């Protein structure tokens, strides 16, 4: 199997991982069923233990592995649904070897890191990147492996000697390594310096591996006297020095990589099935891409968040939302509301702040209540749907949001209002909103409903199964304890808020239409983890589409 | 004797040589002694073979060193007067080491980088840095080194090992290690890494010196959290560790350090006389500086150099119009005139740089002619001082621009039209400009007229005279072999190119003042190196205030 | 051309040179032309000013080259003559650089370690590696480069460098890298470490070169596990992992490379000339090796010299001793005398040292006075030479001792005894010994007879014609300024010492023999630089021979 390991040389923050990415959406272009693996060298062995403001977002595969948003890129720039395993981490490896320890795998020899962590990163590579990754069944050609960190990092150590070692288990034909570095330059001068490429490929051929590409971040595009200087130091040719300076989308950084000519390279140097071409379906990315760059009709949507502000803990919500705004040619603006600045309470403290929230709140072409746990932030995402409602607003709802959205039309529209949750009110008087965790042989205790499951629709009168494409059943991807009670489902069937969506068991209700609105859904599945930049997701497609009033138009297609 | 250390930890840009200069003129400023030696890692063993456009200025010493530029700078921030052994090179101290094994000074050992190299370099620190520098007899107190490019470079590797041996040599309680390093920020985050300064100091403790303050460079000021991280892994207090963030002015650079408190932790760490105060003579630094921000009416000026591009082929002829403008409340606009772009010659092959040349030139508020050898740029030259003469435009002549401005008078205003050089046309039908070096005992033949010598003004009625405070000579910096031919003086004293200056033999004409004219004004010497922040040097001073109309006014104090 | 970096792991002492030199003797064996490079990382410039006990003999060149003895190893293991330039030091390198630097060869560029002393080193080596070493006009095809230090030292970093860009200039099918490592073993465990050997190949690879072979040094032969976990660590495979264990000879150090199979690596590698082939000249090598070992036969003499104990300051004296008693099938026994030793002064000091001398001077076969220069130990020397003359001993005197053997007969058998030098009493009444150095046009006063000059036999009666070969005259290494006085060879005539050897100009008496004894010669060269495993130097051959008794009894043939 062909590899290619990309590793950062200078900084962390030098965007190895979109590198990564396009180098498979590259490859993947050219024919090639790709694989891609993440290394996290933190000990946290998944993603749950996560508070989103904090790394970031949560993001859950089709098997129910809660993993890290990074693995969701790889998912969106090639069309690819990874296992729990392509994430690999510190702390899956090392509680790995320990556990084989404790068994008396390791036969009473002393577990050393060199050979045995090392050897467990090796066949932990080996034995997912045979696992196929596409809906074809055969094998993968090639796997893109990401490094994290930065070379010299204690964290990287057992990695980069896995990588070493690794280099001489597949051969010379089948290894290959890109190096990501920073080139800085200084507002004075304006020079682009080489010299932390330089220390970062020593410290790189100190650890045992030496770069077959560099990529250099920079903040404008690399001369040529950089790329022989670099060439010079760094045992590359001039034309596999490349770079990648910031520019104005991720999609645009594969389109950059094909003009440095990666694809040739890769060719010779891994003797890929490609053959010479005047062809590859990276002229659809380049399409994208340009379109992009001409979005100039706004439309601007107001996402009600848990969080006191975003660094990623919507990074695939907000993507999913740029995928239907592409798809719809107009620019997203994401107003983004820490919801507890909707809230009634906080005028008595910070009156400034609850103003600028509900001005935020009234700009809105459409309102998007993201899922989320816990009491925090609850109130002010009511106040949010409920404004939606009345004030006749375009409505997606996800988990927690859909949640809401049976709750305060019991309150407000069956004048139930005695009704709430159970996560939050768990003593509640009519517990409308209901702990009940999924159960099976072979597991211990109530487990989370996690990963992919069907969700069944229950008429032909509902807008989620247009946008679906007219099919009998979705599958889609969970992440709750809590459901709607079935019991209390009766109350709803005088009145406008249907339920369209059902478990296959029939013991969960998972899709609401509100009727007598121009577009109100709540899903308990989060559908931008299917979401893709080629073909956006149903369930945000229809909300972009309503926000800029283009839904009655698309029906008719 | 307490000495700094200065050193750079990522990249050789970083401003080593502004933070020493203002730690220096920090020093200075609570009342020390301070001298100041830099290592250029380099094998020139001194600088008089640079072509000024690679590297930059070649500048000339009190004794007649030619050395590097950047000594120009510790001439500039501190009052002293370097000596060329304050230049310290890799082609000094391999060239002093060849020739002590040569002699036998080594007792037939071989003569090894570790200890002998290493031993010359500690020799030379301690012989220099007890050389007086300053006007007063008594030695320095504080010697602030600075060493050229960074951390893990080959070509530093005797000056760190030597400075790892003098740390023991020279007591804790005397040698003290300030560190340079970048803090980059990318533009997407917007986060200061503070991974390069880890890695830098990590080599820079292999190498076996550690830091005592670290300097960050970097976009914007370094945050707490930035602070407390450096310290963290750089084994520095987080109030140890300051920044210098890009600034307006080199004149701001002290003024900032004295904010971060330098002052109060080198009395702390060097046991420095000091005292504790609630002043020293950073105020009149901070004036300047304020004054420099202020500065709002333009002052504009051609000058007609001998390179394609200003680098730092003028840097002190920069900074001498710079303390004239900020020393007459104007800010200095420099019209640089590549000289070849006015011959007449050029519109035949590129017209629209021709016609760009003689706007530029027809702007000015002054004319300046600076120094340099060859036929390179003569014509052009000549052109602009015919221009200043006849458009009645202020006029400084440096060194060849009075060579030229004596030609040309000859040539437009005696109808000498035959009269040349003997550096462009040797064999000229009347030499008037002649190689004419110096010859001493105990010297093999003629050599440059080289460092400071004792210019005598012939007569009162001189401009210079009035500015250089009505004194009966001058010293000042030459480096020239060429003079007027002393010979061809008499066909001057019927008309209007007076000679005011002349050597305490009588053999050379070394200043000349055109009558009839706002100023002009030529001199063999390069007032340049001579001029300091807070007090211009005349010339200089002369052109600025004759430049904007003040000069009539400035006389009559 | 094809090249052989052999360079140093983990300590100084581990045997480079004798690695060196049988790769060289193995490669000449296979059919090679083979010149040799060594790369000295010290400041001296050649080795004229070294006293002969600190780093140890001055070897001589052909051209007059006074070079390190390491220099006469690859002359005795390869048959060359190297020039010299051969050797490259640290000194050349910068002396070179700093020359072209002050000329202004380098266009006023900043001249810095990289690239210029960098590729000073390259343009060097090319050069160098081009220049016929052997008897034949063609060019070489191998040089063996030998690099002194370990990697990581500061002196070795402008060399090192060198060969990083250096393996790209030479393609990869003519750049070879071999690294020298200790593997150390503890008497407790007795186990074979591999550590130092992983530290210094990691080192080696960020300093920029990767091993082709690693050659162990241990105190006895490495284990198959050694050689899979160096392969483990190092990218070589467990077959390119050799050891020269410690071991009875320098002359079976050849012999243990080819039974660890270099030949056949060297091939591959280097796409060698050599084909596949059952024999190769080494077969003469395994002989002498063998030979060696089976040296039972003592034969013992004298060298009564300059110094206060052998480290090498007689180094190639010895062997060309070894050489003559391995083809005459002795042990050589050597017992050095510290001349001061011998003298009848001691005896008032240290009576004890005093009778220790004289009783091993008795003990002697035969007497050698080597060469050298100065007062010290003369007196102690011609006691020796006198008990050699008295006692009918056999004797070879070199140099000084040929001197002091004009003298000492000119005293003792001529009755002049107020005959002295003129280096010692250069006031003498009657001086016999002379300074009489060589002077030439385009040379500056009077310099050393120095390298290879013809002297020229004057009769067929002498012991060194037939030893020689019965050749008209010989060419050998000359390194001295003083000669006996050419006026006062008349007192000679009449009686026993003839003089049979005479420079071409006449104007020197360079070979004396004294009648009616064994064997009691003196040669004004220095015999020992032209000596050879293989060839013994007739000179030692002669004295050897004397020594046991075979001497007359080798003229029979
Ligand atoms: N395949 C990818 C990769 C990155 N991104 C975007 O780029 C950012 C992260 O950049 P990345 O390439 O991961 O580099 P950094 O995270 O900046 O740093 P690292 O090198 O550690 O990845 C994310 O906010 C994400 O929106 C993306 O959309 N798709
Ligand atoms: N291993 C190395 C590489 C370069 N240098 C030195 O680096 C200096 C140049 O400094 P700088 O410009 O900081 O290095 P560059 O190689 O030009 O890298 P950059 O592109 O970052 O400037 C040269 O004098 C050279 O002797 C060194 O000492 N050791
Ligand atoms: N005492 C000083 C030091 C610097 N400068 C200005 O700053 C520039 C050089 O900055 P410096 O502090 O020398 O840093 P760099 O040269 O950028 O890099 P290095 O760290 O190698 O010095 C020069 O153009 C000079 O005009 C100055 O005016 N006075
Ligand atoms: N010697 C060190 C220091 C830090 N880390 C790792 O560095 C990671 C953080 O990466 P990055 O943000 O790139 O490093 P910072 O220390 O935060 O430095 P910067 O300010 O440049 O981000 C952590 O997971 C930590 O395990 C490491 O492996 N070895
Ligand atoms: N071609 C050679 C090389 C070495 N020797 C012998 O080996 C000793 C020196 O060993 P060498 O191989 O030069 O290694 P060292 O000098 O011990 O250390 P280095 O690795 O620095 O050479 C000398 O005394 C010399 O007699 C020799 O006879 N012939
Ligand atoms: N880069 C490396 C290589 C090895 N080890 C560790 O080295 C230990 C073995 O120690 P030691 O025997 O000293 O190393 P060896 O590799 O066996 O080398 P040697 O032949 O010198 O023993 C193992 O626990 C392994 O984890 C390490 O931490 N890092
Ligand atoms: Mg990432
Ligand atoms: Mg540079
Ligand atoms: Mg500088
Ligand atoms: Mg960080
Ligand atoms: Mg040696
Ligand atoms: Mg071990």
């Amino acid at each position: 199997m062909k590899y290619i390991l990309v590793t950062g040389g200078v900084i962390s923050g030098i965007g190895k991982g979109i590198i990564a990415s396009s180098i498979g959406t590259i490859l993947k272009s050219c024919g090639l069923r790709v694989t891609a693996i993440k290394i996290d060298p933190y000990i946290n062995i998944d993603a749950g233990t996560f508070s989103p403001y904090e790394h970031g977002e949560v993001f859950v595969l089709n098997d129910g592995g809660e993993v890290d948003l990074d693995l969701g890129n790889y998912e969106r720039f090639l069309d690819i649904n990874l296992y729990k395993d392509n994430n690999i981490t510190t702390g899956k490896i090392y509680q790995h070897v320990i556990n084989k320890e404790r068994r008396g795998d390791y036969l009473g020899k002393t577990v050393q890191v060199v050979p045995h962590i090392t050897d467990a990163v090796q066949e932990w590579v080996m034995n997912q990147a045979k696992v196929p990754v596409d809906g074809n069944k055969e094998e993968p050609q090639i796997c893109v492996i990401e490094l994290g960190g930065t070379i010299g990092d204690i964290e990287g150590m057992p990695f980069v000697e896995a990588f070493r070692q690794f280099q001489f288990k597949a051969k010379r034909e089948n290894f290959c390594n890109i190096h990501v570095s920073l080139v800085p330059q200084l507002s004075a001068t304006g020079e682009q310096k080489t010299k932390p490429t330089q220390n970062s490929v020593r410290a790189l051929r100190g650890l045992g591996l030496s770069p077959d590409l560099i990529v250099c971040r920079s903040s404008t595009p690399i001369e040529m006297a950089v790329k022989e200087k670099i060439s010079m130091f760094c045992h590359v040719n001039p034309e596999q020095v490349i770079c990648i300076h910031d520019v104005s989308s991720t999609y645009r950084v594969p389109v950059l990589l094909e003009e440095q000519s990666i694809v040739k390279y890769f060719k010779e140097r891994l003797h890929l099935p490609i053959g010479d071409s005047a062809s590859n379906l990276l002229f659809k990315w380049r399409n994208m891409a340009d379109r992009y760059e001409r979005l100039q009709k706004i439309c601007s949507i107001a996402l009600v968040g848990k969080y006191t502000k975003l660094r990623d803990c919507y990074a695939s919500v907000f993507k999913a939302l740029e995928h239907s705004a592409l798809a719809i040619n107009h620019k997203l603006n994401l107003m983004y509301i820490d919801s507890i600045d909707l809230e009634k309470i906080t005028e008595t403290e910070d009156p400034v702040k609850f103003h600028e929230a509900w001005q935020k709140l009234c700009k809105a072409d459409g309102i998007l209540v993201p899922g989320g746990f816990g009491i925090r932030g609850t109130l002010g995402k009511l106040q949010a749907i409920s404004w939606a409602r009345t004030k006749k607003i375009p409505f997606l709802g996800v988990c927690l949001g859909m949640q809401l959205a049976v709750i305060e039309f019991a309150r407000n529209c069956l004048n139930l209002k005695d009704a709430d949750s159970t996560e939050f009110r768990p003593n509640a008087p009519v517990p409308l909103v209901i702990d009940m965790p999924e159960h099976n042989p072979g597991n211990l205790g109530g487990t989370m409903r996690l990963g992919i499951r069907r969700t069944v629709f229950k008429t032909e009168n509902s807008i989620l199964r247009k946008l679906y494409g007219d099919v009998p059943f979705i599958e889609e991807r969970h992440r709750h304890r809590f459901e709607v009670n079935p019991n209390l489902i009766k109350q709803f069937e005088q009145n406008d808020l249907s339920f369209v969506g059902q478990d296959v068991d029939g013991d969960r209700m998972e899709i609401i239409e509100l009727a007598n609105h121009p577009y109100f859904v709540g899903v308990q599945f989060h559908p931008e983890f299917s979401s893709r930049p080629m073909k956006p997701s149903p369930p945000y497609l229809g909300l972009l589409l309503a926000a800029t009033g283009n839904l009655n138009a698309y029906l008719q297609q």
